[PDB]
């Protein structure tokens, strides 16, 4: 595929919260691996809170974690294509629901 | 779409109109009862204040989903073409999403 201007679509298509989308987009822009404690300083939230978002994004295969702090998180190298496809499928499922 | 099927699409509806969970529950409850209702009756059902309820009603009215009728009463009811309106609104929502995938 901008990703910032598609916050609505993204939030709905994946059914995620505002914190989730905040965490995701931030990781996309820093273009580098990051810890849970760093993110927490960025959004001023508890590690646990932050980690809940990360978990949610990892299950969606948008974020990848890696052991060695303790864990590091990074965005999929092909993240933009994954979202493009995920939004196209969401639109198709939505058209079906509008039947 | 269908009458009792609206509840199953509550997430799409809420996200697409960008309304709250209260807004949607009010909408679905009105669809289910199939008769006009006062903001006072709705306040009792959800145990919310008259003002919170009317703020939801005002939004559903601006969305064209609900009709307000002055009768010293004020009754609210579902739009006659709610099923076609929601269908078309979701299709447009899905379209904006498809166009967002470009």
């Amino acid at each position: 595929m901008k990703l910032e201007s598609k916050k609505d679509e993204i939030r709905c298509c994946y059914k995620i919260t505002d914190t989730d989308v905040a965490v995701l987009l931030k990781m996309v822009e820093i273009e580098k691996p990051i810890t849970s404690e760093e993110l927490a300083d960025i959004f001023k939230l508890s590690k646990t809170t932050v980690e809940n978002s990360l978990k949610k994004l990892i299950e969606l295969g948008l974020v990848v974690r890696t052991k060695t702090p303790k864990y590091y998180y990074s965005i999929s190298s092909n993240i933009l294509e994954k979202i493009r496809n995920d939004l196209l499928n969401c639109a198709k499922r939505m058209e079906l629901a509008a039947t």
